């Protein structure tokens, strides 16, 4: 019982292809003050490795696949990402590293809050003395 | 001077990739209330024929590219979204059209507002006598 | 009337997706030799620019979209190739440039012979002297 | 030692991309007679699921992942296809499955002769069979 969810969205399916709407405080449960974009991807070169105190995300592969890994102090959960239909919510207080990127793969996140460097935690053991 | 504009968007580049920070009322003239997004597209079936009264929106071509037709009430211009770096600012009393979708490419729009069925005008002439 | 042709191919659909396959002497009028893939394309970086005597190629966008453009010293045809179920054959004395790639965009390219760096045309001047001979 | 190699491609890189060429009996240890390509691919949906007692085999992901699981009936070897500058050879008398394919994920296939239904084997037990004569 970690903070993350699996979000599984509801696509209008047509001839004209597929359509998913996600809203403030409804599929997100949070109000979106910010998205991010993350592409041109390789498997060799993982990102993340930090975690945030406050600020909570829904991770959404637009491209390709990854391997969110997650981990909240004690044990850690492998999440892999690698359709547009399915989101990762991740909460407060969360470690994650996103490695085995597919060449290209392209990450959405969105953000309940404005970029804050400050409230980066981008060391490991710093992360497991703000958890205990 | 019709009411869209091009966004060209600043990248954080490195060895692992690309990434684009879009905020509320920064990068985004409004603030994100919904974002939606379009898959499995297809070049011979095309998308919107429609316009909005209050609703404003950024398109971004997350892959792939598509011909935006958009038009005002008197002349119209085509502008092609092929990028992930460029997102297109469509304003006010605005009918657009999507077309000539590359085969799967995906459309992600970021909406000043929650999803109202009733403020869509789907039909050209009905537009036309609105914005006159 | 120019030396390429549009190739509508036959794809098997089920739930899993979509197989095409090309053969030699079948779908492709030649016989493969050598394949290509480009990718890492950006719509304001072209690629091509040169003609070729013997080589024919089949063309093959099997991600996003680009623009061929087409000469063989008359006029530019430009094809859009947006579809991984289209190809494009090109033939023989034809200057080829490919533009307007989407961004990661991926061509594949059926080739008729061994890559020959020496029979490559890579300027068109050089190329309309070739063609008016 | 199953009957399988890892193909590592040189890559001609430049501000326009990146471009693999791969040649008969140079990159490729056979001559292609045909190729096929998969997409519209679903992480649910896995494919293969056959063995060829000829037919050998080079594949290329050309776009996204997918998880290639390779049995000559022994123990399955998973190998990762995550990047077009990588390829895998598969021989003879190999069952295979490729799953975990991201969503519209595309695989290219280069094959030593022209597609025989016949010639395929579709059943595990069949090929276990026919492994053990
Ligand atoms: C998320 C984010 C990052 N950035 C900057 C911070 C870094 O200099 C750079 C890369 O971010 P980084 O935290 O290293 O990325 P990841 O989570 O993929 O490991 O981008 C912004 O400017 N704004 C943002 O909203
Ligand atoms: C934009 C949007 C559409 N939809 C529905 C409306 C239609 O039934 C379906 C397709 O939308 P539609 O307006 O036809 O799409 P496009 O702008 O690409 O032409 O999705 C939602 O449920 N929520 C949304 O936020
Ligand atoms: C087509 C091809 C190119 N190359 C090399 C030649 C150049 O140094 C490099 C780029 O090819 P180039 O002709 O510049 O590519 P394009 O037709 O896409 O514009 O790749 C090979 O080594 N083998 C081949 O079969
Ligand atoms: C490989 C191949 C398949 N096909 C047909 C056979 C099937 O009806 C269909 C799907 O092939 P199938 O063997 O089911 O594909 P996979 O190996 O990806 O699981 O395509 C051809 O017609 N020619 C070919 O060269
Ligand atoms: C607790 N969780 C299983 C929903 C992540
Ligand atoms: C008016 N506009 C040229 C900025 C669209």
């Amino acid at each position: 019982h970690m903070d993350y969810k699996i979000l599984n969205f509801d696509a209008k399916n047509d001839n004209r292809g597929s359509l998913i709407a996600l809203e403030n405080l409804k599929e997100i449960p949070f109000e979106i003050k910010r998205i991010y974009y993350i592409y041109d991807t390789k498997p060799d070169f993982p990102r993340g490795a930090h975690a945030h105190k406050e600020l909570e995300q829904v991770l959404i592969m637009m491209d390709g696949s990854c391997e969110i890994v997650l981990n909240d102090g004690r044990n850690d959960k492998s999440i892999i990402l690698n359709r547009p239909n399915i989101g990762l919510f991740i909460g407060k207080n969360m470690w994650r590293e996103m490695r085995n990127f597919s060449y290209g793969a392209k990450l959405l996140v969105l953000a309940s809050d404005f970029y804050n460097e400050n409230e980066y935690i981008r060391d490991y053991d710093e992360f497991l003395r703000m958890v205990n």
